[PDB]
C-alpha cells in the first residue's frame, strides 16, 4: 500500500516539540494528527536512511497501545505523520503535577503498558529506550507507546531504564528482550512509588559505575502499602541484575491480568 502524502494536504500549526535532529507540529488532515518534521533541508544520506528505518519499523504496528503511524513524506522536508495524542506523559503526570491515580488505575497503565511491549516483541520489535517519558496516557485512558525523543540517533541515555547490561557496554549488542524488560521494571517502580530510582544520588557518573557493578538497585522499600504482593514481587523479577532471570512479556502480561482481578 502507499503511506506517502503529497504535500499541500497537510496544514502545519503550533510547534510543540524542537530537537535536535527534527521539530514536531500539530497539524491538519482529515482531523488532527502530530507531525515530526525533519527541518535540515539537504538531508544526508545518514538521515535520510534513519528516515527509511524508522517509518519501516511504524509500517509494521497495528495495536491500539502503540502509537498509530499515520503516512509520511519527503516531499519538502522529511516527515512521519502519527495520530495525535491529547493528554500528557506518564513522567508528566508521575513526576510533574504529580497526578494521584487510584491504585486500581496504575495497575490498569501497567497493563496495557505490557500489552504494547508484548505485541512490539513479538513483532520482532526490541524498543531499546522504554521509559515513562515513552509512554502517552491518550485522554488519560489509553497507553500509547512510541517514541518521542527528538535526539538520539546514542546521543545520551536515560540511564535510570538501563540495564546492568546495557550499561556495561559488553557486546556490541546488549539490547534484547530481557532489556526491555528492565526498562519497565523501572516503570514498574515509577507507577508504585511516584518516584525517579536513585532521587537521593547527584552523579550520573557514580549511577552509571554503580548499577553496572552491581553495587546499587532501586529502593524496593519506597513502594505504596496498598501495592499488592503480586506486584512487588513481579516487579522485582523484572529487575534482576542477571538478564536470563528476567521474565518475558506473555508471562509478565499475565501475571497482571491474574493480579488485577483480584
Ligand atoms: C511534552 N514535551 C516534553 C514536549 C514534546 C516532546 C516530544 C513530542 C513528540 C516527539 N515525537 N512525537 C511524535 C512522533 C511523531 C512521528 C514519529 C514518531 N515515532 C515514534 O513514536 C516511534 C518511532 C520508532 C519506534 C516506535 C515504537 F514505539 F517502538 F513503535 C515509535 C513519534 C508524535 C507526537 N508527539 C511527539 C511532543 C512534545
Amino acid at each position: 500500500d502507499d503511506w506517502e502524502i503529497p504535500d499541500g494536504q497537510i496544514t502545519v500549526g503550533q510547534r510543540i516539540g524542537s530537537g535536535s535532529f527534527g521539530t514536531v507540529y500539530k497539524g491538519k488532515w482529515h482531523g488532527d494528527v502530530a507531525v515530526k518534521m525533519l527541518n535540515v533541508t539537504a538531508p544526508t544520506p545518514q538521515q535520510l536512511q534513519a528516515f527509511k528505518n524508522e517509518v519501516g519499523v511504524l509500517r509494521k504496528t497495528r495495536h491500539v497501545n502503540i502509537l498509530l503511524f499515520m503516512g509520511y513524506s519527503t516531499k519538502p522536508q522529511l516527515a512521519i505523520v502519527t495520530q495525535w495524542c491529547e493528554g500528557s506523559s506518564l513522567y508528566h503526570h508521575l513526576h510533574i503535577i504529580e497526578t494521584k491515580f487510584e491504585m486500581i488505575k496504575l495497575i490498569d497503565i501497567a497493563r496495557q503498558t505490557a500489552q504494547g511491549m508484548d505485541y512490539l516483541h513479538a513483532k520482532s520489535i526490541i524498543h531499546r529506550d522504554l521509559k515513562s517519558n515513552n509512554i502517552f496516557l491518550h485522554e488519560d485512558l489509553t497507553v500509547k507507546i512510541g517514541d518521542f525523543g527528538l535526539a538520539t540517533v546514542q546521543l545520551s541515555g536515560s540511564i535510570l531504564w538501563m540495564a546492568p547490561e546495557v550499561i556495561r557496554m559488553q557486546d556490541k549488542n546488549p539490547y534484547s528482550f530481557q532489556s526491555d524488560v528492565y526498562a519497565f521494571g523501572i516503570v514498574l517502580y515509577e507507577l508504585m512509588t511516584g518516584q525517579l530510582p536513585y532521587s537521593n544520588i547527584n552523579n550520573r557518573d557514580q549511577i552509571i559505575f554503580m548499577v553496572g557493578r552491581g553495587y546499587l538497585s532501586p529502593d524496593l522499600s519506597k513502594v505504596r502499602s496498598n501495592c499488592p504482593k503480586a506486584m512487588k514481587r513481579l516487579m522485582a523479577e523484572c529487575l534482576k541484575k542477571k538478564r536470563d532471570e528476567r521474565p518475558l512479556f506473555p508471562q509478565i502480561l499475565a501475571s497482571i491480568e491474574l493480579l488485577a482481578r483480584s
